C-alpha cells in the first residue's frame, strides 16, 4: 500500500494541526505522497509561512543538492515530489493563494517558478491560445488522440480547435468521432496529456504564443 495512505481516513484539522510544528522537509514529503487537490488543500490552510518554502521543497524535493542527487542515483541502480506534483498541487490551490507563492517564487527562483508554471498547463489552457499557435500544435496530433482528448473538453475548446483545423483533418477526425463510441476515462486523459506534452514541448522550442 501507499505511504501516508491513512491519510484520507484522518481527521481534517487535526491534520492541519500536527504537520504545522513539523520541520518544511517533512510537511514536503508527506504532501508529495497524497492525491494533489488533498495536499493543495493541506497547504492552502497551513501558516501563510509555510506555503512558499514548502511548495519550493516538494518541487525540489530529492533534487535539493548534488549530494542528494547522488544518493538518490545510487539507490535506484543497486537495490514522488517534483515540478509535475508541486504544478498540480498549485492548479488546485485558491487562485490568492497561487498567486502569492508564485509571486515569492518568482522572486527567490526565478528558475524554478518559470519550470514550474509551465508544468501547470492543463487541457483548457489550450483557450489562452492564439489561433496560429493552436494550429502549430494541431500538426503534431494524430487523429485518434485528437478524438479521445476532445471528449473531455468544453463545446467552447472544442469550437477553437475545430476551426483551426485543416479541412482534410476534420473530415478525418469527424469521421473517427462517427465510429468511435465509448472510452475508457484514463484514454481521454493520456491523450489530453500527450496533446499537453505536445505544447510543453514546443514551447520549450521557443515557438508557442499565449
Amino acid at each position: 500500500v501507499k505511504p501516508f495512505s491513512f491519510v484520507r481516513d484522518t481527521d481534517p484539522v487535526q491534520l492541519v494541526n500536527f504537520l504545522q510544528s513539523e520541520h518544511p522537509q517533512t510537511i514536503a514529503v508527506v504532501l508529495s505522497y497524497l492525491d494533489p487537490p488533498v495536499a493543495a488543500q493541506i497547504l492552502g490552510a497551513l501558516p501563510e509561512e509555510l506555503q512558499t518554502e514548502v511548495l519550493k521543497r516538494i518541487a525540489l524535493l530529492e533534487r535539493t543538492s548534488v549530494k542528494e542527487i547522488e544518493r538518490n542515483l545510487e539507490k535506484k541502480i543497486s537495490g514522488v515530489g517534483g515540478i509535475d506534483t508541486a504544478a498540480e498541487i498549485m492548479n488546485n490551490l485558491d487562485r490568492t493563494t497561487e498567486k502569492k507563492i508564485m509571486d515569492k517564487l518568482v522572486q527567490e527562483n526565478p528558475e524554478l517558478a518559470d519550470e514550474i508554471r509551465r508544468r501547470m498547463f492543463v487541457f483548457e489552457d489550450i483557450l489562452k491560445l492564439d489561433d496560429r499557435s493552436i494550429q502549430l500544435v494541431l500538426r503534431e496530433v494524430d487523429t485518434r488522440d485528437l478524438a479521445l482528448a476532445l471528449k473531455g473538453a468544453s463545446d467552447e475548446l472544442k469550437e477553437k480547435i475545430f476551426k483551426n483545423m485543416s479541412k482534410r483533418a476534420a473530415a478525418l477526425l469527424k469521421d473517427e468521432l462517427e465510429y468511435m463510441g465509448p472510452v475508457r476515462l484514463k484514454d481521454v486523459e493520456e491523450a489530453q496529456q500527450k496533446i499537453i506534452n505536445i505544447i510543453r514541448r514546443l514551447e520549450e522550442a521557443g515557438e508557442i504564443v499565449i
